[PDB]
């Protein structure tokens, strides 16, 4: 189950950086939202939001422009959408693509680490490290897709 | 053949923040096909010279083999010490404090994850272990989903 393994990858990222939230949308060619995983928020909360996020704002950025970014508070971005309603507030920020060489997939991100800190070098290097292991992963699915 | 380079990107990838992470001198892995024989073996913390002089690659034997008939982490404070131990060959760089795991999907065994001599001259830790093993199963989604 090409899920499981996503959210596997997204608990690492998420438990080994000490970060509130962590999540990872995995796209198609035309942007459609295949697969949101994510951990740190309550099923409540997950129906008050309703709606999938669509790869917007600095998602979207990621998205177009695939290189790890690093944020001390993402609304503060001038590409920022903002949050919806319900959404819980967050501040730090960091998320990488989830690719192989010829194509990328996605983004696995962060955000609000413990205590208030910003996201790191070494946690932007861990993140890319589990992000690669998820590439191999969503392009073999698409092989046996 | 060499590896598929995503799979080879990835796995140095894994060993360079697991080194990083833990402040371990040296940090190594072993990818393995069918009877847990050796591969590949990819590796950093030692200069190219010293690679030349050691010549031979390791056929994974020793302690390492230990990471595959006990598939738990293994963490020893003076590695050549152990009784399994087989020794350093020539001019490779001696080392005491070891920390080891498999690299596993489920039940099936991919490789072997391994780090030595932290940099502060510590036993490896509790924090240090749940790290190694987190990237060990990231190495392993890798291996067994790599392009064939
Ligand atoms: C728990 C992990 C989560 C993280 C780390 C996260 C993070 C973010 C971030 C960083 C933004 C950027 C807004 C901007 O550009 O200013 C965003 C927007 C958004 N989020 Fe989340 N979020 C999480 C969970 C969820 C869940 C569970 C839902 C709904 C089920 C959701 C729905 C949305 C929507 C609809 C947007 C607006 C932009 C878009 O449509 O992509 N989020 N979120
Ligand atoms: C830089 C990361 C490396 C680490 C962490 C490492 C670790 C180890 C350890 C702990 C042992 C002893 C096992 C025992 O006594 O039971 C060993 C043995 C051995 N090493 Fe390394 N080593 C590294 C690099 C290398 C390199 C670059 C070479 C060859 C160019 C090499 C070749 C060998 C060989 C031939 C053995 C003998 C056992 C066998 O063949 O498996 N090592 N290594
Ligand atoms: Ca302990």
């Amino acid at each position: 189950d090409l899920e499981a393994t996503l959210r596997a990858i997204v608990h690492s990222a998420t438990s080994l950086v000490d970060a509130r939230y962590g999540a990872m949308e995995v796209h198609d060619r035309q942007h459609r939202v295949l697969h949101f995983v994510y951990e740190g928020i309550d099923e409540e909360t997950v129906r008050r939001i309703g709606h999938l996020p669509k790869g917007l704002g600095v998602i979207g950025l990621l998205i177009e422009d695939p290189k790890p970014l690093r944020l001390d508070d993402v609304s503060a971005h001038p590409a920022s959408i903002g949050f919806p309603p319900y959404h819980p507030p967050m501040r730090t920020f960091l998320g990488v693509p989830v690719r192989v060489r010829d194509e990328s997939f996605g983004t696995l991100y962060l955000t609000d680490k413990t205590n208030g800190q910003p996201f790191s070098d070494d946690d932007e290097v861990l993140v890319q490290a589990l992000a690669a292991a998820a590439g191999i992963a969503v392009a073999n699915a698409r092989l046996y897709q």
